[PDB]
């Protein structure tokens, strides 16, 4: 009737995975009676203007060669390079390949993605570039933008060795500098639920053509392969691509995060649902879901034209993961930032296993299955509630825990002891003019 | 610890979407804290028996050709109006093609559905034909039945404009009538989750036969492409057609509503879940779910029988829609109606939006994310005792409300303050013989 | 807030369902509403080494032609006989094929499945054998081990006639015998849960390649349909077949039970989610959800290495069947055992039906909708701290019901009335050194 | 009611509890000689029965009763054609369909 | 605000109170010739409105009156180019912007 100490350390490294004070790790608190092992991956990358060696081409130009580097296209790069540019970090649930950067010369309509696979997507020090006319880039082009893969080698290499995996917490933290007198720019944060599932696209087989005139020859087959079938399974994110632009994300969203550039971000990513069941390890392809051109039966057609119907453009990745279910996809913009930016990426992923027998997890266990009702409850609750981002800074706060926690896990039901904690009012996160409240009332100055 | 007013609200029109007093419009409690728009469709139809311009063919006939009139078939169909007929009404959780009118000659033993794709499906002032041996019907044939879909075409053009959505009530009335001394008739109504998903059917590819006997043309290229393959992913529902007979429903279901054709009909489906989420538009080709014929691998075999398993029938309705999940399937029948009857249809479709930016919807929004979680607990408890349907002109139920909902409302765990509300029983709704007794004994004279 | 006499009896027979006191027979306390009829299947099966004329090969010798006993190979398994031998049973969740029974020279290091289907699975009597390299066994190989399936038939008989179901508990038990001086052996058993899903494997096409060198004749229709696409959909279980050897089940899970052979085994198999609603039937192929050998994507690749991602073997049973979700999948293991064993099975399997009209169970229907939230959550509570397994003579726990149900149902919420019911302790159950202690610290001395 | 044979499907829906309850049969006896040969379609739910004509008329076989007095029982008038109906107490029947 | 034509887009998004306040009327007819025709472009939120001016202003008309006085209304003086504003109850206007 009281929450648990470990059901409290677990919700404030869940609610605040890069505080200062998360230094235990703890498991979630459902007493599975279970092995596990718990790893923290802690990664930082000082991400820049990629210079050209670290740039290459997605295009049909790189197909069976390998990543080719851009043949001194480079110069329109640096064209981007004279003005501002935008930059979007895009946090899907995978496990690893933690986020997705990206680099506009400037901000675009909506969050494109190619038709066509690309080539060798890069991992974080190199970059892939991308067409202006939203297709892939051979050299020769006009580039569009840039993008590149942050991943996490060691998360694969446990993955590889376990029976069953949860992520416990995400949080990524994007210090911003900028020399002196480009401090200039905006950053805007939204998490949301994009709820992915193991789908396959609507292909179409080839008919057979054949006609043999041959004296005994005649057997003229034509018979007709050219049906509809299904395509490769993939794990397909149903993130609303046209929709992500940076003005409609805030104004869709009230939790979500403005200021100015120089604040930085923090996004604790946070689950969607109430429960967090372990799953044994499942890479797939992954493929983000796009939109329908033709309207097909969603009027009234003949038999021919069922196949046509809605549907769906699937944006194939050309990356392999398996994803943390159930957990919000998080998306970050800067705008107008000084081409000549650094962002120092801080990415705290902590998750759990139940190691394969023999395998290295086995030698790291460390068991106690606790329970704890009310702070599943508790963060079940407060998931509406919170702010999708604070600046990169904004660490260690006070309300949390002795004074939201506590004021909120009286609420569930009535499994409440204390008569009255304390009033909860509603937070003004006005991060641009600095008028910002917590949930108590109480002002934020500015630490930073 | 106590229902709030926006909490009770949306209990209100949940449960009795179209009762008087459901002017005001709200959301779902849960405080999603995002800018919502939520609509209210409200839509009426005067069915009758249709005449013979409003009447199409499903067969091969209209294939390439669109809709083929029937070529003064309808004499048969006048042969229909000499005797009673039978009219039952479908309503699948589809947000568009609210439901699906039927009419019979007499009444079927199943709820059969036709194994071939059939063509251009009729909006409502239309029909198509449905041969009497269950297959479409070409010019020449036996008319076996009348089909067609009530479609509400702003919900089309306004779920174009939308992020997300999510059905909010759906409540569908009957108002019967007909000539005097012709008000014979009966009316059965049920509701039943069939939970729908998205599945693929197994088809089979053609293996080429390619016999090359030139003197230098000797290929022979005998390959065998005819494997099993998955066909289109269609959204599948598993409605027991089978056992959708008017009997069957009366005899398994107990909240199952029955009474005489004048009483009409006034059915609120119902969630079948306590959670409902937001989701994308993502229209897709609707088919219903049939049974299958070989038992294939359901008896020791060999690889070769694998294939053709327990394969069940999949049949494609022809119409694409996305469905509001985890809300219940309804259907009425009237059996034994005057075929000169005369039924208004009317719909009330409430649903919630996450407008999209620039869109027509972003103009209506309407800002309260508030929460009530004693709420969404009481429409849980109360989803399996309310009964299926009413008649048409049961409205506004003294029980609803102050009664009912706040004698539930002190169940739910031991959130509860008032020591006891009023005592609940279990009522009685025989419609048929004059002896209705509603949860709490009062007893219900007639109001029509 | 009290729990109800048919939320106990309903929650006795789920965790106990071979319990002598479990004479009635009772449904799941949700207040479906429905007409309902409760089977109650109760099988035995005296299972000891086979004979040679109940033993049949699955290699492709018995492809087309029918089951086919060994040539009398029978002399390597007679072999087998002279030493000591290993027995495994898996209890998937599907309702019919109760469970799998294997036998093996000694103890293998995985729960190894064979790539190629197999050629007709046996039910009990009879067996199938597979060859020591993990592959489908014809006359003249080395035979690996021997497998069947335990087949309930009156399942299949009723499900057919059914609209929808669901599991309501299943209990095995292994009562186990041997010649004195033979009783040498060791037993071990764990649940855990395996969540099956509807998949598709991805499998390739074949493309075509005519070369028509007739001097009119010169079409050359080289296209290649040889693309990828998805296979039959099966119902796919994802059990670590790696990880299923006895010691790592073991060292893995803390309620898995272990003892000496003699004591046999009582797995009462639970439910591993909260809720348990009706289903209709659904056979489907049967697979077990392997590894992946080429990892593909999983690395920067180029489009064409795309397909060969991290494809999952998908090993077809050849079984079809409908499985209970949400149900554990439980295994045992007997290592040592004298080949000249006894082991009688008894499997009591009860569940829910909705009977479709004028079928069988429509007459031994038995209406009681009773409701009992507390029941739930107490189930759900106790899922996570009840052995796997007990002693096959284990039954009629003291400390169930009166004890532990009692005293588990006032931790829920606070949905409580007697202020303290009776300390729970953490138990003990050492059955190999005599050290068992109960729930309450009471010891078990030994029964048989 | 069955006794099932073994191994046919009725023993699988067996439901057991032999209950005995003499007076209830003795009522039965009692009530088989007044109790009207049919109603009207519509007519269930009948108000006098059970609570009130079982309890009346369980406390009159022997002498095996405890309440004093249960309810006075009087010959119903089951006059359908002419809407004068009386049920065994006296209440009158309004017509429900 | 519109009536919305049968079938109409806007069908879909009417939201029904019809409440009435005559009350409100009043005030606005009153209010209407002594709010200021424009403020500076940063000048939002104002705090004499509301809870101030139009509950000061909402006891004036007729005698429709429960408390007996509210707070004292003076004359503003909107003086933007010199820095020496003053709101309808003499409370000073420091520069937001």
């Amino acid at each position: 009737a009281v929450v648990t100490a470990a059901g409290l350390a677990w919700l404030r490294q869940y609610l605040n995975p890069m505080g200062p004070d998360t230094t235990s790790v703890t498991g979630y608190p459902d007493g599975s009676a279970v092995t596990t092992c718990i790893a923290d991956y802690s990664n930082t990358f000082n991400v820049s203007f990629p210079p050209r060696e670290a740039l290459y081409c997605t295009g049909s130009s790189s197909s069976e060669k390998p990543t080719l580097v851009d043949a001194d296209n480079y110069a329109k790069i640096d064209k981007w390079s004279n003005y501002d540019i935008t930059l979007c970090v895009l946090a899907l649930p995978m496990l690893r390949n933690v986020v997705m950067l990206r680099l506009y010369p400037h901000t675009p309509t909506a969050f494109a993605l190619t038709e066509q696979t690309p080539n060798f997507p890069q991992r974080f020090p190199n970059w892939s570039v991308y067409s202006a006319d939203g297709t892939r880039f051979n050299n020769g082009d006009e580039p569009g933008y840039l993008q590149s893969y942050v991943y996490l080698p060691n998360v694969d290499k446990h993955l590889s060795a376990a029976r069953g995996y949860r992520l416990l917490s995400r949080g990524i933290t994007g210090i911003f500098s900028a020399p002196a007198l480009e401090t200039q720019g905006f950053v805007t944060a939204c998490q949301y639920l994009a709820e992915g599932s193991i789908q396959s696209q609507s292909i179409k087989s080839d008919a057979v053509r054949s006609v043999t005139v041959n004296s005994d020859g005649t057997v003229k087959n034509v018979e007709s392969s050219s049906q509809t079938v299904s395509s490769m399974p993939r794990y397909v994110f149903p993130l609303d691509g046209d929709n992500c632009a940076p003005s409609s994300l805030t104004e869709t969203y009230h939790q979500a995060y403005q200021s100015k550039a120089t604040d930085g971000f923090y996004m604790p990513v946070l689950s969607s649902s109430r429960d967090n069941p372990f799953h044994p390890p499942q890479p797939r392809a992954i493929a983000v879901y796009g939109s329908f051109l033709a309207r097909g039966c969603l009027d009234p057609v003949s038999e021919a034209h069922e196949a046509d119907g809605p549907t769906h453009d699937i944006y194939r990745l050309n990356v392999a993961d398996d994803v943390a279910p159930l957990f919000n996809t998080g998306v970050v913009w800067f705008e107008g930032i000084s081409p000549k930016f650094s962002l120092k990426l801080k990415t705290r992923t902590v998750l759990q296993y139940i190691p394969t027998s023999g395998s290295v997890l086995a030698n790291f266990t460390r068991h106690e299955p606790t329970y704890d009702q009310i702070a599943l409850d508790a963060a079940d609750r407060l998931r509406n509630l919170m702010p999708h981002a604070y600046p990169a800074a904004y660490n260690d706060w006070g309300w949390l825990g002795d004074l939201l926690d506590s004021a909120i896990s009286m609420l569930p039901g009535v499994g409440t002891v204390y008569n009255i904690a304390k009033p909860l009012i509603k937070p003004a996160w006005n991060w641009l003019g600095n008028k910002v409240s917590d949930f108590f009332g109480n002002p934020v100055a500015r630490d930073g």
